[PDB]
């Protein structure tokens, strides 16, 4: 449908509503943006069945520590309010696919 944006404030109201996997990024990482599209793929393809959420580590250092993550892209999932995966660097459509399909 269309990607969610949260920092602090938000991230864990968006991520207690469904299946929520989220994009822990940074504009410098040239990685993050080269992912982009390919969330853009899965936004198109399961962004109703699931939702996905950009999240900027500078604006949600807090947030980030929270789950040990300070290194972007990483991916997370989240289910209802707690996080079930996580994951880090890019990833091709086919398996990015496969592990979201796994936890719908």
């Amino acid at each position: 449908m269309a990607i969610v944006k949260a920092t602090d404030q938000s991230f864990s109201a968006e991520t207690s509503e469904g299946v929520v996997l989220a994009d822990f990024w940074a504009p410098w990482c040239g990685p993050c943006k080269m992912i982009a599209p390919v969330l853009e793929e899965l936004d198109q393809e399961m962004g109703d069945k699931l939702k996905i959420v950009k999240i900027d580590v500078d604006e949600n250092q807090e947030t980030a520590g929270k789950y040990g993550v300070m290194s972007i892209p990483t991916l997370l999932v989240l289910k209802d309010g707690e996080v079930v995966e996580t994951s880090v660097g890019f990833k091709p459509k086919e398996a990015l696919q496969e592990l979201v399909n796994k936890h719908l």
